[PDB]
């Protein structure tokens, strides 16, 4: 599809058997999700943006569906505001920016 | 243009007769620019993003040039990580998300 911005870009995804809602944002590296329990290993990690930084889980090779569409990558787990899809999951459903 | 992410979705800008290198930024509300000299008044304001809060001095109605495409609007100006060119200009350019 094409998503305008007049608002901002929340989709619905589906992660660890969860939906939750999150922004395509083309201005993040990394995915980046509220605190939630996946199983598995993790590796400890600092992120930062406006505001400074927060600390974060990093689990790798997870499996999201965006809009339908599949894709596997890294994703940070941490006490963020918003849940970001970054560009490491962006790329893979076939994101573009256009105008 | 078509721009795909697998790099930051870097473009050059030019405002205040300056260009600049900035991040196009679906993520962001606002479009926020590092401390520089901006001819115009403005007006303290505050903005939040994944670490905190932070001021930042917003200049309205500000000309700016986003890799061609000229947009006239809010600037904020302060400690950002990053150039970012958010929403409020995104639209102003036509930009949208494609997948
Ligand atoms: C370094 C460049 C960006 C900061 C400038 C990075 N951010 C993504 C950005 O889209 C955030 C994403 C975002 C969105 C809402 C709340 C917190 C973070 N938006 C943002 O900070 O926008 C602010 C300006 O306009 C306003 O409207 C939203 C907050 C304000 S980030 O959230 O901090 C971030 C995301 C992923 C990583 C790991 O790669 C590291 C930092």
């Amino acid at each position: 599809p094409q998503i305008t911005l007049w608002k901002r870009p929340l989709v619905t995804i589906k992660i660890g058997g969860q939906l939750k809602e999150a922004l395509l944002d083309t201005g993040a590296d990394d995915t980046v999700l509220e605190e939630m329990n996946l199983p598995g290993r993790w590796k400890p990690k600092m992120i930062g943006g406006i505001g400074g930084f927060i600390k974060v889980r990093q689990y790798d090779q997870i499996l999201i569906e965006i809009c339908g569409h599949k894709a596997i990558g890294t994703v940070l787990v941490g006490p963020t505001p918003v849940n970001v899809i970054g560009r490491n999951l962006l790329t893979q459903i076939g994101c573009t920016l256009n105008f």
